[PDB]
């Protein structure tokens, strides 16, 4: 779910950062890491900021809403961390917002892939399950991604663990597929953003 909207692909793939205040220093750590992460595998580099116009703040806030998607342009945006969704993956999830992608479930294509099933979503949450409309997104070529960084898990603000909200619709190497891991960047993950921001 690769943003269809060229002004938010960081010009030159460079994305100016801040740290803000609040948070421990393995916190900040983790943060370096994440981005790192994005480096080695990306031609996107992040760069602390001096006096660019445009470029992301970490901020601590509740778990939740919200990351800027793409660059907002124009000032500072927010990637948004709390004290429950720090870990490495979460952030390296986030930087994918930063960077330009939604939710993979929200693919304009995504009910040719899963199934979201309605009755098991938390009450107020549904709008989390919205497809983008399809002209707000181009994938670049790319087939829809079960391993994505960027797609939800399984109980994905569901009612129960044992709840399925979303569920693959059909069997990939002969069983149906894994989604949700936050370890690390996926091979389609990798490709999909070399694209995006066209690297070498
Ligand atoms: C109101 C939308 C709730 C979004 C919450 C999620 C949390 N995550 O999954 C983080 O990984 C989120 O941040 N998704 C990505 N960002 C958005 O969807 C989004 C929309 C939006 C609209 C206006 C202003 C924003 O500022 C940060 C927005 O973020
Ligand atoms: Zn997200
Ligand atoms: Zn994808």
């Amino acid at each position: 779910a690769a943003t269809s909207r060229p002004e938010r692909v960081w010009p030159d793939g460079v994305i100016p950062f801040v740290i803000g205040g609040n948070f421990t220093g393995s916190q900040r750590a983790v943060f370096r890491q994440a981005m790192r992460h994005w480096e080695k595998h990306t031609c996107v580099t992040f760069l602390e900021r001096t006096d660019e116009d445009s470029y992301i703040v970490f901020t601590y806030r509740p778990c939740g809403c919200c990351s800027y998607v793409g660059r907002r342009g124009g000032g500072p945006q927010a990637i948004s961390i709390g004290k429950n969704c720090d870990k490495f993956g979460i952030v390296v999830h986030e930087l994918g917002h930063v960077v330009g992608f939604w939710h993979e479930h929200t693919r304009p294509d995504r009910d040719r892939h899963v199934s979201i099933v309605r009755e098991n979503i938390q009450p107020g949450q549904e709008y989390n399950f919205l497809k983008m409309e399809p002209q707000e997104v181009e994938s670049l070529g790319e087939t829809y991604d079960f391993d994505s960084i960027m797609h939800y898990a399984r109980n994905t603000f569901s009612r129960g663990i044992f709840l399925d909200t979303i569920v693959p619709k059909y069997e990939v190497n002969g069983v149906k597929p894994p989604i949700g891991q936050r370890t690390r960047l996926s091979k389609g993950d990798i490709a999909q953003a070399r694209k995006l921001y066209k690297c070498p």
